[PDB]
Protein backbone atom coordinates (compact mmCIF):
# COMPACT_ATOMS: atom_id res chain seq x y z
CA UNK A 1 0.00 0.00 0.00
CA UNK A 2 0.90 3.75 -0.30
CA UNK A 3 2.61 4.30 3.12
CA UNK A 4 4.37 0.88 2.91
CA UNK A 5 5.81 1.51 -0.62
CA UNK A 6 7.01 5.16 -0.39
CA UNK A 7 10.74 5.42 0.52
CA UNK A 8 14.16 3.90 -0.18
CA UNK A 9 14.67 0.25 -1.17
CA UNK A 10 17.85 -1.82 -1.70
CA UNK A 11 18.20 -5.03 -3.74
CA UNK A 12 20.60 -8.02 -3.46
CA UNK A 13 23.01 -6.30 -5.99
CA UNK A 14 23.30 -3.17 -3.78
CA UNK A 15 21.10 -1.02 -6.14
CA UNK A 16 19.02 1.83 -4.59
CA UNK A 17 15.39 2.54 -5.60
CA UNK A 18 13.77 5.72 -4.14
CA UNK A 19 10.00 5.96 -4.89
CA UNK A 20 6.89 8.00 -3.99
CA UNK A 21 3.57 6.12 -4.26
CA UNK A 22 0.78 8.59 -5.27
CA UNK A 23 -2.80 8.17 -3.88
CA UNK A 24 -3.89 7.76 -7.60
CA UNK A 25 -1.60 4.65 -7.92
CA UNK A 26 1.44 6.46 -9.47
CA UNK A 27 5.08 5.53 -8.70
CA UNK A 28 7.78 8.22 -9.31
CA UNK A 29 11.42 8.28 -8.25
CA UNK A 30 15.06 7.55 -9.15
CA UNK A 31 16.99 4.27 -9.65
CA UNK A 32 20.72 3.79 -8.98
CA UNK A 33 22.14 0.47 -10.37
CA UNK A 34 25.18 -1.01 -8.59
CA UNK A 35 25.87 -2.89 -11.91
CA UNK A 36 26.07 -1.99 -15.66
CA UNK A 37 25.47 1.48 -17.24
CA UNK A 38 23.59 12.40 -10.60
CA UNK A 39 25.79 10.47 -13.16
CA UNK A 40 24.38 7.04 -12.06
CA UNK A 41 20.79 8.10 -11.18
CA UNK A 42 17.95 7.46 -13.68
CA UNK A 43 14.26 8.53 -13.61
CA UNK A 44 11.70 5.81 -12.92
CA UNK A 45 7.92 5.84 -13.28
CA UNK A 46 5.39 3.09 -12.59
CA UNK A 47 1.98 2.10 -11.21
CA UNK A 48 0.74 0.11 -8.16
CA UNK A 49 -2.63 -1.25 -6.97
CA UNK A 50 -3.76 1.66 -4.66
CA UNK A 51 -6.67 -0.51 -3.30
CA UNK A 52 -5.12 -3.97 -2.64
CA UNK A 53 -6.99 -7.04 -1.24
CA UNK A 54 -7.19 -7.26 2.60
CA UNK A 55 -6.76 -11.09 2.85
CA UNK A 56 -2.92 -10.80 3.28
CA UNK A 57 -2.15 -10.74 -0.51
CA UNK A 58 0.74 -8.51 -1.64
CA UNK A 59 0.24 -5.22 -3.58
CA UNK A 60 0.83 -5.61 -7.35
CA UNK A 61 3.13 -2.96 -8.90
CA UNK A 62 5.64 -2.25 -11.63
CA UNK A 63 7.98 0.44 -12.82
CA UNK A 64 10.26 1.28 -15.77
CA UNK A 65 13.78 2.79 -16.01
CA UNK A 66 15.12 4.01 -19.41
CA UNK A 67 18.94 3.90 -18.98
CA UNK A 68 19.51 7.47 -20.18
CA UNK A 69 20.16 10.48 -17.95
CA UNK A 70 22.01 13.79 -18.65
CA UNK A 71 25.48 12.03 -18.60
CA UNK A 72 25.03 8.51 -20.02
CA UNK A 73 22.89 6.26 -22.32
CA UNK A 74 22.97 2.41 -22.33
CA UNK A 75 20.23 2.31 -25.09
CA UNK A 76 18.19 -0.09 -22.88
CA UNK A 77 15.16 -0.10 -20.55
CA UNK A 78 14.25 -2.34 -17.59
CA UNK A 79 10.75 -3.05 -16.28
CA UNK A 80 10.24 -4.56 -12.82
CA UNK A 81 6.92 -6.40 -12.24
CA UNK A 82 6.10 -7.74 -8.75
CA UNK A 83 4.37 -7.24 -5.39
CA UNK A 84 4.95 -5.29 -2.14
CA UNK A 85 4.73 -7.50 0.99
CA UNK A 86 4.30 -5.40 4.19
CA UNK A 87 5.21 -6.32 7.81
CA UNK A 88 8.39 -6.10 9.92
CA UNK A 89 10.55 -7.54 7.07
CA UNK A 90 8.74 -5.72 4.18
CA UNK A 91 9.88 -6.67 0.64
CA UNK A 92 9.19 -5.90 -2.99
CA UNK A 93 9.60 -9.21 -4.87
CA UNK A 94 10.22 -8.55 -8.60
CA UNK A 95 10.94 -10.21 -11.93
CA UNK A 96 12.48 -7.84 -14.53
CA UNK A 97 12.92 -7.61 -18.35
CA UNK A 98 15.82 -5.47 -19.72
CA UNK A 99 15.49 -4.76 -23.49
CA UNK A 100 18.46 -3.29 -25.42
CA UNK A 101 17.91 -1.44 -28.70
CA UNK A 102 19.00 -3.83 -31.50
CA UNK A 103 18.79 -4.28 -35.29
CA UNK A 104 16.00 -6.73 -36.38
CA UNK A 105 18.75 -9.39 -37.00
CA UNK A 106 19.85 -9.25 -33.26
CA UNK A 107 16.32 -8.77 -31.71
CA UNK A 108 16.39 -12.48 -30.60
CA UNK A 109 19.15 -11.52 -28.05
CA UNK A 110 17.64 -8.08 -27.14
CA UNK A 111 16.08 -9.05 -23.76
CA UNK A 112 17.61 -10.08 -20.37
CA UNK A 113 15.36 -11.60 -17.64
CA UNK A 114 16.11 -11.63 -13.90
CA UNK A 115 14.71 -11.20 -10.39
CA UNK A 116 15.51 -8.58 -7.69
CA UNK A 117 14.30 -8.65 -4.07
CA UNK A 118 14.17 -5.13 -2.52
CA UNK A 119 14.28 -4.62 1.29
CA UNK A 120 14.21 -1.38 3.40
CA UNK A 121 17.65 -2.44 4.92
CA UNK A 122 21.03 -3.05 3.12
CA UNK B 1 11.84 7.96 -31.59
CA UNK B 2 9.52 10.49 -29.84
CA UNK B 3 7.61 11.25 -33.10
CA UNK B 4 7.46 7.50 -33.99
CA UNK B 5 6.14 6.28 -30.58
CA UNK B 6 3.44 8.93 -29.93
CA UNK B 7 0.02 7.65 -31.05
CA UNK B 8 -2.35 4.68 -31.01
CA UNK B 9 -1.05 1.06 -31.18
CA UNK B 10 -2.92 -2.29 -31.49
CA UNK B 11 -1.56 -5.71 -30.49
CA UNK B 12 -2.34 -9.27 -31.80
CA UNK B 13 -5.02 -9.65 -29.03
CA UNK B 14 -6.80 -6.48 -30.32
CA UNK B 15 -5.86 -4.38 -27.20
CA UNK B 16 -5.36 -0.57 -27.79
CA UNK B 17 -2.38 1.36 -26.31
CA UNK B 18 -2.58 5.21 -26.60
CA UNK B 19 0.73 6.87 -25.58
CA UNK B 20 2.35 10.33 -25.59
CA UNK B 21 6.18 10.26 -25.65
CA UNK B 22 7.64 13.37 -23.86
CA UNK B 23 10.93 15.07 -24.98
CA UNK B 24 12.33 14.01 -21.50
CA UNK B 25 11.73 10.21 -22.04
CA UNK B 26 8.25 9.96 -20.33
CA UNK B 27 5.53 7.66 -21.66
CA UNK B 28 1.95 8.54 -20.55
CA UNK B 29 -1.36 7.23 -21.86
CA UNK B 30 -4.17 4.70 -21.52
CA UNK B 31 -4.30 0.93 -22.16
CA UNK B 32 -7.48 -0.95 -23.15
CA UNK B 33 -7.04 -4.76 -22.95
CA UNK B 34 -9.20 -6.97 -25.23
CA UNK B 35 -8.65 -9.82 -22.62
CA UNK B 36 -8.76 -10.54 -18.87
CA UNK B 37 -10.73 -7.40 -17.78
CA UNK B 38 -14.15 -9.20 -17.51
CA UNK B 39 -14.94 -8.36 -21.22
CA UNK B 40 -13.59 -11.75 -22.65
CA UNK B 41 -13.78 3.46 -19.98
CA UNK B 42 -14.76 0.05 -18.50
CA UNK B 43 -11.54 -1.54 -19.88
CA UNK B 44 -9.28 1.61 -19.91
CA UNK B 45 -6.30 1.92 -17.51
CA UNK B 46 -3.60 4.56 -16.88
CA UNK B 47 -0.10 3.65 -18.08
CA UNK B 48 3.24 5.32 -17.43
CA UNK B 49 6.66 4.43 -18.74
CA UNK B 50 10.01 5.56 -20.11
CA UNK B 51 11.83 5.32 -23.46
CA UNK B 52 15.33 6.15 -24.73
CA UNK B 53 14.83 9.77 -26.03
CA UNK B 54 18.31 9.63 -27.75
CA UNK B 55 18.31 6.23 -29.51
CA UNK B 56 21.11 5.02 -31.84
CA UNK B 57 20.72 6.20 -35.50
CA UNK B 58 22.13 2.98 -37.17
CA UNK B 59 18.64 1.37 -37.58
CA UNK B 60 18.64 -0.09 -34.01
CA UNK B 61 15.26 -0.04 -32.21
CA UNK B 62 14.38 2.43 -29.38
CA UNK B 63 14.28 0.73 -25.93
CA UNK B 64 11.16 1.43 -23.83
CA UNK B 65 8.84 0.02 -21.18
CA UNK B 66 5.60 0.88 -19.42
CA UNK B 67 3.39 -0.35 -16.59
CA UNK B 68 -0.39 -0.69 -16.13
CA UNK B 69 -1.91 -1.32 -12.67
CA UNK B 70 -5.23 -3.09 -13.46
CA UNK B 71 -7.28 -0.74 -11.28
CA UNK B 72 -9.55 2.00 -12.70
CA UNK B 73 -12.78 3.56 -11.27
CA UNK B 74 -14.82 0.47 -12.42
CA UNK B 75 -12.63 -2.62 -11.72
CA UNK B 76 -9.58 -4.04 -9.85
CA UNK B 77 -7.78 -7.29 -10.94
CA UNK B 78 -5.14 -6.73 -8.14
CA UNK B 79 -2.39 -7.08 -10.77
CA UNK B 80 0.16 -5.08 -12.79
CA UNK B 81 1.68 -5.71 -16.22
CA UNK B 82 5.05 -4.29 -17.38
CA UNK B 83 5.95 -4.32 -21.11
CA UNK B 84 9.68 -4.18 -22.01
CA UNK B 85 10.67 -3.90 -25.66
CA UNK B 86 11.76 -1.72 -28.55
CA UNK B 87 10.08 0.57 -31.09
CA UNK B 88 11.11 -0.14 -34.72
CA UNK B 89 10.31 2.67 -37.23
CA UNK B 90 9.59 2.36 -40.99
CA UNK B 91 6.57 1.96 -43.31
CA UNK B 92 5.44 -0.90 -41.00
CA UNK B 93 6.36 0.49 -37.52
CA UNK B 94 6.24 -2.03 -34.60
CA UNK B 95 6.74 -2.08 -30.85
CA UNK B 96 7.98 -5.62 -30.03
CA UNK B 97 7.56 -6.40 -26.30
CA UNK B 98 7.79 -9.11 -23.67
CA UNK B 99 5.60 -8.61 -20.61
CA UNK B 100 5.42 -9.76 -16.96
CA UNK B 101 1.98 -9.67 -15.25
CA UNK B 102 2.19 -10.03 -11.39
CA UNK B 103 -0.97 -10.67 -9.32
CA UNK B 104 -1.13 -9.91 -5.59
CA UNK B 105 -0.86 -13.28 -3.79
CA UNK B 106 -0.36 -14.72 -0.31
CA UNK B 107 3.25 -15.86 0.38
CA UNK B 108 1.88 -19.44 -0.19
CA UNK B 109 0.90 -18.69 -3.86
CA UNK B 110 3.83 -16.29 -4.64
CA UNK B 111 5.46 -19.02 -6.83
CA UNK B 112 2.45 -18.76 -9.29
CA UNK B 113 2.12 -14.89 -9.04
CA UNK B 114 3.66 -13.96 -12.43
CA UNK B 115 2.56 -14.60 -16.06
CA UNK B 116 5.02 -13.97 -18.97
CA UNK B 117 4.06 -13.21 -22.59
CA UNK B 118 4.85 -11.22 -25.73
CA UNK B 119 2.78 -8.53 -27.56
CA UNK B 120 3.53 -7.02 -30.98
CA UNK B 121 2.00 -3.50 -31.44
CA UNK B 122 1.43 -2.03 -34.95
CA UNK B 123 -0.22 1.29 -36.07
CA UNK B 124 -2.96 -0.67 -38.03
CA UNK B 125 -5.43 -3.30 -36.55
CA UNK C 1 -0.22 -35.06 -30.14
CA UNK C 2 2.52 -37.85 -30.26
CA UNK C 3 1.85 -38.21 -34.03
CA UNK C 4 1.30 -34.39 -34.24
CA UNK C 5 4.63 -33.47 -32.45
CA UNK C 6 6.98 -36.03 -34.06
CA UNK C 7 8.88 -34.59 -37.08
CA UNK C 8 10.67 -31.46 -38.33
CA UNK C 9 9.74 -27.91 -37.23
CA UNK C 10 11.02 -24.45 -38.36
CA UNK C 11 10.76 -21.17 -36.39
CA UNK C 12 10.61 -17.48 -37.48
CA UNK C 13 14.50 -17.28 -37.36
CA UNK C 14 14.94 -20.19 -39.87
CA UNK C 15 16.13 -22.66 -37.10
CA UNK C 16 15.25 -26.40 -37.51
CA UNK C 17 13.97 -28.66 -34.71
CA UNK C 18 13.68 -32.42 -35.47
CA UNK C 19 12.05 -34.39 -32.60
CA UNK C 20 10.62 -37.83 -31.77
CA UNK C 21 7.87 -37.89 -29.12
CA UNK C 22 7.93 -41.22 -27.15
CA UNK C 23 4.60 -42.82 -25.95
CA UNK C 24 6.16 -42.33 -22.43
CA UNK C 25 6.26 -38.50 -22.94
CA UNK C 26 9.96 -38.20 -23.96
CA UNK C 27 11.16 -35.74 -26.63
CA UNK C 28 14.55 -36.57 -28.25
CA UNK C 29 16.24 -35.13 -31.33
CA UNK C 30 18.50 -32.38 -32.68
CA UNK C 31 18.30 -28.59 -32.97
CA UNK C 32 20.00 -26.42 -35.59
CA UNK C 33 19.95 -22.63 -34.80
CA UNK C 34 20.16 -20.15 -37.75
CA UNK C 35 21.59 -17.54 -35.22
CA UNK C 36 24.45 -17.64 -32.60
CA UNK C 37 26.40 -20.92 -31.93
CA UNK C 38 28.68 -19.95 -34.93
CA UNK C 39 26.58 -31.51 -38.04
CA UNK C 40 28.96 -28.71 -36.81
CA UNK C 41 25.73 -26.72 -36.06
CA UNK C 42 23.48 -29.58 -34.77
CA UNK C 43 22.93 -30.01 -31.01
CA UNK C 44 21.22 -32.71 -28.94
CA UNK C 45 17.82 -31.88 -27.44
CA UNK C 46 15.79 -33.72 -24.81
CA UNK C 47 12.48 -32.76 -23.26
CA UNK C 48 9.04 -33.93 -22.12
CA UNK C 49 5.42 -33.39 -23.28
CA UNK C 50 1.95 -34.24 -21.86
CA UNK C 51 1.21 -37.63 -23.54
CA UNK C 52 -2.47 -37.46 -22.35
CA UNK C 53 -3.55 -33.84 -23.10
CA UNK C 54 -7.08 -32.48 -22.46
CA UNK C 55 -9.43 -33.38 -25.36
CA UNK C 56 -11.36 -30.06 -24.90
CA UNK C 57 -9.40 -28.09 -27.57
CA UNK C 58 -6.51 -27.13 -25.23
CA UNK C 59 -2.92 -27.35 -26.59
CA UNK C 60 -0.36 -30.00 -25.45
CA UNK C 61 2.16 -28.62 -22.87
CA UNK C 62 5.81 -29.43 -23.57
CA UNK C 63 9.37 -28.25 -23.09
CA UNK C 64 12.89 -29.13 -24.19
CA UNK C 65 16.52 -28.18 -23.51
CA UNK C 66 19.57 -27.68 -25.79
CA UNK C 67 23.06 -27.33 -24.27
CA UNK C 68 25.11 -25.40 -26.86
CA UNK C 69 27.96 -27.94 -26.90
CA UNK C 70 28.50 -30.51 -29.70
CA UNK C 71 31.71 -32.19 -31.04
CA UNK C 72 32.75 -28.95 -32.85
CA UNK C 73 31.63 -25.91 -30.74
CA UNK C 74 30.74 -24.80 -27.18
CA UNK C 75 28.85 -21.50 -26.51
CA UNK C 76 28.88 -22.32 -22.73
CA UNK C 77 25.06 -21.91 -22.59
CA UNK C 78 21.71 -23.77 -22.53
CA UNK C 79 18.25 -22.82 -23.89
CA UNK C 80 14.92 -24.23 -22.58
CA UNK C 81 11.71 -23.83 -24.64
CA UNK C 82 8.42 -24.04 -22.66
CA UNK C 83 5.22 -24.07 -24.73
CA UNK C 84 2.25 -25.91 -26.21
CA UNK C 85 1.64 -27.90 -29.42
CA UNK C 86 -1.53 -26.77 -31.31
CA UNK C 87 -2.80 -29.37 -33.82
CA UNK C 88 -4.74 -29.15 -37.12
CA UNK C 89 -4.19 -27.94 -40.72
CA UNK C 90 -1.75 -25.19 -39.58
CA UNK C 91 -0.15 -26.99 -36.56
CA UNK C 92 2.16 -24.87 -34.36
CA UNK C 93 4.45 -25.09 -31.36
CA UNK C 94 4.17 -21.72 -29.53
CA UNK C 95 7.15 -21.31 -27.16
CA UNK C 96 8.81 -18.93 -24.70
CA UNK C 97 12.52 -19.63 -24.06
CA UNK C 98 15.24 -18.89 -21.48
CA UNK C 99 18.91 -18.97 -22.54
CA UNK C 100 21.41 -19.04 -19.61
CA UNK C 101 25.14 -18.49 -20.31
CA UNK C 102 27.73 -19.64 -17.74
CA UNK C 103 29.00 -16.52 -15.88
CA UNK C 104 31.05 -15.46 -12.81
CA UNK C 105 28.87 -14.45 -9.75
CA UNK C 106 29.66 -10.78 -10.71
CA UNK C 107 27.86 -11.10 -14.14
CA UNK C 108 25.01 -13.54 -13.12
CA UNK C 109 22.43 -10.66 -13.26
CA UNK C 110 22.98 -10.62 -17.12
CA UNK C 111 23.28 -14.46 -17.51
CA UNK C 112 19.75 -15.06 -18.96
CA UNK C 113 18.08 -13.99 -22.30
CA UNK C 114 14.31 -14.46 -22.77
CA UNK C 115 12.48 -14.82 -26.09
CA UNK C 116 9.60 -16.46 -27.98
CA UNK C 117 9.78 -18.85 -31.02
CA UNK C 118 6.82 -20.11 -33.10
CA UNK C 119 7.50 -23.44 -34.86
CA UNK C 120 5.53 -24.51 -37.96
CA UNK C 121 5.83 -27.71 -40.08
CA UNK C 122 6.58 -25.51 -43.21
CA UNK C 123 9.38 -22.88 -43.76
CA UNK D 1 30.85 -30.33 -13.46
CA UNK D 2 29.49 -33.95 -13.89
CA UNK D 3 30.29 -35.05 -10.26
CA UNK D 4 29.14 -31.63 -8.93
CA UNK D 5 25.64 -31.78 -10.53
CA UNK D 6 24.81 -35.49 -9.92
CA UNK D 7 22.73 -35.96 -6.74
CA UNK D 8 19.79 -34.59 -4.75
CA UNK D 9 18.94 -30.86 -4.78
CA UNK D 10 16.38 -28.85 -2.73
CA UNK D 11 14.84 -25.47 -3.65
CA UNK D 12 13.43 -22.65 -1.44
CA UNK D 13 9.85 -24.16 -1.80
CA UNK D 14 11.20 -27.46 -0.37
CA UNK D 15 10.90 -29.27 -3.78
CA UNK D 16 13.31 -32.23 -4.38
CA UNK D 17 15.22 -32.76 -7.68
CA UNK D 18 17.34 -35.99 -8.04
CA UNK D 19 19.56 -35.96 -11.15
CA UNK D 20 22.31 -37.96 -12.91
CA UNK D 21 24.63 -36.00 -15.27
CA UNK D 22 25.98 -38.30 -18.06
CA UNK D 23 29.47 -37.81 -19.63
CA UNK D 24 27.57 -36.89 -22.91
CA UNK D 25 25.93 -33.78 -21.28
CA UNK D 26 22.61 -35.62 -20.51
CA UNK D 27 20.54 -34.92 -17.35
CA UNK D 28 18.05 -37.63 -16.18
CA UNK D 29 16.15 -37.87 -12.92
CA UNK D 30 12.94 -37.27 -10.99
CA UNK D 31 11.37 -34.04 -9.61
CA UNK D 32 8.99 -33.81 -6.60
CA UNK D 33 7.20 -30.42 -6.23
CA UNK D 34 6.18 -29.21 -2.72
CA UNK D 35 3.51 -27.04 -4.48
CA UNK D 36 0.72 -27.22 -7.12
CA UNK D 37 1.54 -30.95 -7.59
CA UNK D 38 5.56 -42.28 -6.62
CA UNK D 39 2.25 -40.24 -6.88
CA UNK D 40 4.09 -36.91 -6.45
CA UNK D 41 7.27 -37.80 -8.52
CA UNK D 42 7.75 -36.88 -12.23
CA UNK D 43 10.39 -37.71 -14.90
CA UNK D 44 12.85 -34.93 -15.84
CA UNK D 45 15.30 -34.82 -18.75
CA UNK D 46 17.81 -32.07 -19.58
CA UNK D 47 21.25 -31.04 -20.84
CA UNK D 48 24.28 -29.30 -19.28
CA UNK D 49 27.64 -27.99 -20.65
CA UNK D 50 29.95 -31.03 -20.00
CA UNK D 51 33.11 -28.90 -20.75
CA UNK D 52 32.40 -25.59 -18.95
CA UNK D 53 34.73 -22.51 -19.05
CA UNK D 54 37.91 -22.67 -16.87
CA UNK D 55 37.56 -18.96 -15.75
CA UNK D 56 35.37 -19.46 -12.60
CA UNK D 57 32.10 -19.30 -14.65
CA UNK D 58 29.13 -21.53 -13.74
CA UNK D 59 28.00 -24.51 -15.89
CA UNK D 60 24.97 -23.79 -18.10
CA UNK D 61 22.16 -26.35 -17.87
CA UNK D 62 18.42 -26.88 -18.30
CA UNK D 63 15.74 -29.54 -17.80
CA UNK D 64 12.00 -30.13 -18.37
CA UNK D 65 9.27 -31.81 -16.27
CA UNK D 66 5.92 -32.64 -17.92
CA UNK D 67 3.49 -32.75 -14.96
CA UNK D 68 2.09 -36.19 -15.91
CA UNK D 69 2.97 -39.49 -14.17
CA UNK D 70 1.09 -42.84 -13.60
CA UNK D 71 -1.35 -41.08 -11.17
CA UNK D 72 -1.72 -37.35 -11.95
CA UNK D 73 -1.83 -34.88 -14.89
CA UNK D 74 -1.70 -31.05 -14.42
CA UNK D 75 -1.61 -30.61 -18.29
CA UNK D 76 1.54 -28.45 -18.03
CA UNK D 77 5.34 -28.53 -18.37
CA UNK D 78 8.06 -26.57 -16.55
CA UNK D 79 11.54 -25.81 -17.97
CA UNK D 80 14.35 -24.60 -15.66
CA UNK D 81 17.25 -22.70 -17.34
CA UNK D 82 20.27 -21.72 -15.22
CA UNK D 83 23.77 -22.54 -14.05
CA UNK D 84 25.55 -24.81 -11.55
CA UNK D 85 28.11 -23.08 -9.26
CA UNK D 86 30.31 -25.54 -7.35
CA UNK D 87 32.40 -25.32 -4.14
CA UNK D 88 31.56 -25.33 -0.39
CA UNK D 89 28.00 -23.91 -0.81
CA UNK D 90 27.11 -25.43 -4.27
CA UNK D 91 24.01 -23.89 -5.97
CA UNK D 92 21.94 -24.35 -9.13
CA UNK D 93 20.48 -20.87 -9.85
CA UNK D 94 17.49 -21.14 -12.24
CA UNK D 95 14.69 -19.21 -13.90
CA UNK D 96 11.70 -21.26 -15.03
CA UNK D 97 8.73 -21.15 -17.49
CA UNK D 98 5.62 -23.21 -16.69
CA UNK D 99 3.29 -23.54 -19.75
CA UNK D 100 -0.22 -24.99 -19.24
CA UNK D 101 -2.31 -26.41 -22.10
CA UNK D 102 -4.94 -23.80 -23.04
CA UNK D 103 -7.31 -22.86 -25.88
CA UNK D 104 -5.96 -20.27 -28.40
CA UNK D 105 -8.29 -17.73 -26.65
CA UNK D 106 -6.40 -18.22 -23.32
CA UNK D 107 -2.84 -18.71 -24.72
CA UNK D 108 -1.93 -15.16 -23.46
CA UNK D 109 -2.27 -16.48 -19.83
CA UNK D 110 -0.64 -19.93 -20.55
CA UNK D 111 2.86 -19.33 -19.08
CA UNK D 112 4.05 -18.58 -15.49
CA UNK D 113 7.64 -17.36 -14.93
CA UNK D 114 9.69 -17.88 -11.74
CA UNK D 115 13.11 -18.43 -10.18
CA UNK D 116 14.26 -21.40 -8.04
CA UNK D 117 17.60 -21.67 -6.14
CA UNK D 118 18.69 -25.31 -5.53
CA UNK D 119 21.18 -26.26 -2.76
CA UNK D 120 22.52 -29.71 -1.73
CA UNK D 121 21.37 -28.95 1.92
CA UNK D 122 17.65 -29.46 2.92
Amino acid sequence: DQAGITGTWYNQLGSTFIVTAGADGALTGTYESAVGAAESRYVLTGRYDSAPATDGSGTALGWTVAWKNNYRNAHSATTWSGQYVGGAEARINTQWLLTAGTTEANAWKSTLVGHDTFTKVK
